């Protein structure tokens, strides 16, 4: 439940983490997040929820706008996720 604040630096030009869908309902969690990558480095965990990217409420985007979201940050990207 708890949220979380973080900050990430690309790395290889990745996060090292994807994001899924549920079938059914909105929203964005985080998946496959690689031992060591930036993504790690700031405990993200698989399930975790996307709030917010730079600020921004993504909560009633679809996933695939969300990671285009990301990618489009440069370098650097700001998250606000929420554990479940």
């Amino acid at each position: 439940s708890k949220p979380k604040l973080c900050r990430l630096l690309k790395e290889d030009d990745s996060y090292g983490f994807h994001l899924n869908a549920i079938r059914g309902q909105p929203g964005s969690f985080v998946k496959e997040v690689q031992q060591g990558g930036p993504a790690d480095k700031a405990g993200l965990e698989n399930e975790d929820v996307i709030i917010e990217v730079n600020g921004e409420n993504v909560q009633e985007e679809p996933y695939d706008r969300v990671v285009e979201r990301i990618k489009s940050s440069g370098k650097h990207v700001t998250l606000l996720v929420c554990g479940k």
